[PDB]
């Protein structure tokens, strides 16, 4: 019935939640138009045959794919410029066909979208694609409410409300003073998103109330949040895994962006060879425009390790992480992977790299209690050697608190599944958002 337009920044980290939310809304019986820049839509339309220029009927609703014309930080202003003109182009064609948009939902890395929305008098909504503690970090940074590291004091602790104390290198690294050249682009977009929050009536977050309970209430009277996660639940690999014994495979994957250093890759392989543990390891091939090059393994690696180890280029990570044969998840602690691990009951080994990964790894290890810390990310600037890698793999699988960390994980999978059930907090939140879309 209701035409709700969704628009994502390019990239797995942003498209996966927007699309997951799109499927949620369509299931709730709405016309949902997902939109992403064409240069990126090109790459998911080649790999997908059901991204097929018809609505995919979901529940009582449907999902049409109207990619914004990319005409393609130099890119950031280009996407803004092109987009601020071509977006209303799409809201005229749509309106003048009897189906006009009643809400635009964007993610932070296109923070100008709310402006365009309010320019046309369309209500603007924000899908936050990180944790509520990541939101709270940015909100308090932008509004200058709590003290943060400065060039004058690069190592300052930070005390945010209803959060553990974070060390200088546990707050999302986009807020760190020492920021490389391109990293400034995303920094401003996050801060630009904090600015336009005034122009937004609802902030949706892929978290569940039990996971970040006290922070969500604190923000409910400051900058209210709507937890509607885990979105992925609300909305050769397997057979090989089907042939292992339960709780025995080390699964390793660092998402679609992180490309570790060769030296770091080598210490992981020797680590896995040494302790002779079963593993599934995603080693992402690079972009064919070099930039950074394909990794290599030790010689005879695959043949020394044998049936115990398996290297793939990409993985059905949702299917993998629900698999009883997994023992742990060496993760870069992206939020989409952190939520997948939490809602599947998987213990983690944290190797965060940049952005909010350091925060999420702080929480998984010290707050959520579901894993072991392996590294501290980019400000640490240290090749984690094979011996501590072997060390954390034994702590998380057979150490003293291994079963305790397992129990913790199970209870978070229990609590994640309550929230997504028909009457749970997140299902209710999501319906009350649908309840508010209609009423206005
Ligand atoms: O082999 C793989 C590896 C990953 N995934 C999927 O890829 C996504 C990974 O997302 P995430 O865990 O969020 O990793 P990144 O792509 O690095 O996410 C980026 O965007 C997120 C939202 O801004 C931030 O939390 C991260 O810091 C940023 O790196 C998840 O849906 C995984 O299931 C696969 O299907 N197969």
């Amino acid at each position: 019935s209701l035409h709700v337009f969704l628009v994502s920044a390019p990239g797995q980290g942003n498209v996966t939640p927007m699309l997951r939310l799109a499927k949620s809304l369509a299931s709730k019986g709405l016309l949902v138009t997902f939109s992403t820049p064409e240069s990126y839509g090109k790459e998911m339309r080649k790999t997908n045959d059901d991204i097929s220029d018809q609505p995919i009927l979901i529940g009582e609703g449907s999902i049409r794919f109207e990619f914004l014309d990319d005409e393609w930080d130099a890119y950031a202003t280009h996407l803004e410029r092109v987009g601020k003109q071509n977006l209303p182009r799409m809201f005229k064609k749509h309106e003048e066909e009897g189906r006009p948009i009643s809400c635009i939902i964007n993610n932070p890395f296109i923070p100008w979208v709310p402006e365009v929305a309010e320019s046309l008098g369309i209500p603007s909504a924000l899908l936050w694609v990180q944790s509520c503690a990541s939101f709270s970090s940015y909100y308090h940074f932008f509004n200058d409410l709590v003290s943060f590291p400065t060039e004058s004091n690069l190592k300052k602790d930070v005390c945010l409300p209803s959060m553990p104390m974070l060390k200088y290198d546990e707050v999302p690294l986009l807020l760190y003073p020492i920021v490389p050249l391109p990293i400034i682009s995303l920094k401003n977009a996050m801060l630009r998103q904090q600015k336009n929050l005034s122009k937004t009536f609802c902030v949706l977050v892929d978290t569940f109330q039990q996971l970040e309970d006290e922070l969500i209430h604190y923000l409910s009277k400051l900058c209210p949040i709507r937890p509607i996660g885990p979105l992925f639940k609300i909305s050769d690999c397997i057979e090989w895994l089907d042939s292992k014994s339960p709780s025995s495979v080390v699964y390793i994957s660092f998402g679609s962006i992180v490309h570790l250093k060769q030296e770091q890759i080598t210490e992981i392989a020797y680590a896995l060879m040494n302790i002779n543990i079963s593993f599934l390891w995603v080693m992402k091939p690079p972009q064919k425009d070099s930039y950074d090059k394909q990794h290599v393994l030790p010689q005879g690696f695959l043949e020394k390790v044998g049936e115990k180890g398996k290297v793939v280029k990409w993985s059905p990570q949702e299917q993998v992480l629900s698999h009883q044969s997994l023992a742990c998840f060496v993760t870069h602690c992206g939020w989409n992977s952190s939520m997948e691990a939490l809602a599947n009951g998987i213990r983690v080994v944290t190797l965060p790299q940049w952005g909010d990964q350091v925060t999420n790894a702080k929480f998984l290890v010290d707050v959520f209690g579901v894993g072991v810390r392996l590294s501290r990310g980019d400000l640490e600037d240290r090749i984690i050697p094979r011996e501590e890698i072997e060390l954390r793999l034994l702590e998380v699988t057979s150490g003293e608190k291994a079963t305790e960390m397992k129990h913790n994980a199970l209870r978070w999978k229990k609590a994640a599944e309550e929230a997504v059930a028909k009457d749970g907090s997140s299902s209710k939140n999501l319906q009350e958002f649908v309840d508010e879309l209609n009423n206005f």
